[PDB]
DNA sequence: CAGGATCCAAGCTTGGATCCTG
DNA sequence: CAGGATCCAAGCTTGGATCCTG
């Protein structure tokens, strides 16, 4: 069930490509829901389940013995990221001097089992597949853009300046809200240095940047 | 649902007095386990669900509207308090130098709705009968004998001295564990002032203070 | 189009307490 | 005896993400 070794997670992420959601569901005894409007984790829960991973978890990454995370990219029709990726929750407070060697967005980013799938609306959820695994790590380059999005969105966010965020900043990492809806709430720090109620935060990859490794990928 | 005057709450408190579990639980529907060993919380969401109380709730007081605390007593056969009460965790962080005139203790005992039950063993579940409520404000005494509990027992805590403590201090309150086991954990200030993993511990009121307060009860006071 | 908003699963934490072994 | 250990229910929070106006 949970793979012990890389070559097994590997194997066994090769041996699902091609597969339907439908099939996939069908062989796990896991019921497929009309769409994913209320269900919007179900692919990614889909895939931990048919690799090993814990459902649930909260450890650092999926697969902790291995260092490896994994994560579900939805494409359209034409090979394109249709999703922004979620990485991980900003840290609002006890962010006193956090360096990016040891933060979560790295440590999530520094080896990624993606399992691109398709996403279009047009293809009954059941019937929608999966591609074949690419096992990345960031480039020097990928992971210089990485850093400095992260340095210069944690600074905003250590200094109080969360009003001042927007999806807007970054190259090629966000941040947008990460919650229950508009009004979910978590401390983070005020103008002024007093622990404040604000909207909780998430780190994304841009499309932009999911689509160059998926290109690169192609490259190869 | 909530009651929304202090004489609504009181008159419905004083009003369920004398029903047993059974009658109560069936007024409201309500499964009766064959004893307290798996549902050790149910007598106390039993009455909260009663008297309006809201289930789950985390809030500092189970009226926060009306400043009232609701607390389930076990009495015995004699009317002796057969567990200690407990309150609160003991903030075990951020602690700071917080005094007891704003601590978590202080707020959850200003004014406690007891409602004694009866929990003698011999007594089936079903046939156990509520008490009539006693509404509780400290006395200077109480609340003085409290307060140096409190201090004694937070200064361990906030001076990172948990390995030193036990059950055995305190005069009227105590620090016991609080949580699913001994495994439980949460975060904790450790030998050299560094945040560790401990034991999640809670502050308990021995049973002779409760005591105190039936007695007193009794006596008319 | 895509930034801001939103939804489920399940582990985690808290509040309700009583249990149980020398 | 009673200190140290333990058990359920239900919010709360986090990891999985996609939805949906203007
Ligand atoms: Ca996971
Ligand atoms: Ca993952
Ligand atoms: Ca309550
Ligand atoms: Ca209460």
């Amino acid at each position: 069930m949970i793979p012990q070794t890389l070559e097994q997670l590997l194997s066994q992420a090769q041996s699902i490509a091609g597969l339907t959601f439908g099939e996939l569901a069908d062989e796990l005894h896991i019921p497929v829901p009309i769409d994913l409007k209320r269900d919007k984790g179900w692919v990614g829960m889909l895939l931990e389940r048919a690799l090993g991973a814990t459902a649930g978890s909260k450890a650092e990454q999926d697969f902790s013995h291995l260092g490896v995370e994994l994560k579900t990219l939805p494409i359209n029709a034409e090979g394109y990221p249709l999703e922004t990726t979620f990485v991980s929750l900003a840290p609002l407070v006890q962010n006193s001097g956090v360096k990016w060697e040891n933060s979560h967005v790295r440590h999530k980013l520094s080896c990624v089992l993606w399992m691109p799938i398709e996403g279009s609306r047009h293809i009954p959820l059941r019937e929608r597949h999966i591609g074949a695994p690419i096992f990345w790590k960031p480039t020097a380059e990928q992971e210089r853009q990485l850093k400095q999005d992260w340095e210069e969105l944690m600074d905003l966010i250590v200094l109080g300046k969360l009003d001042q965020i927007t999806a807007r900043i970054g190259e090629v990492m966000q941040l947008r809200p990460k919650g229950a809806n508009s009004r979910a709430v978590t401390k983070g720090i005020g103008k002024n240095g007093e622990i404040i109620d604000t909207l909780p935060l998430g780190f994304y990859l841009r499309k932009e940047f999911t689509a160059q490794i998926l290109n690169a990928f192609l490259e190869t």
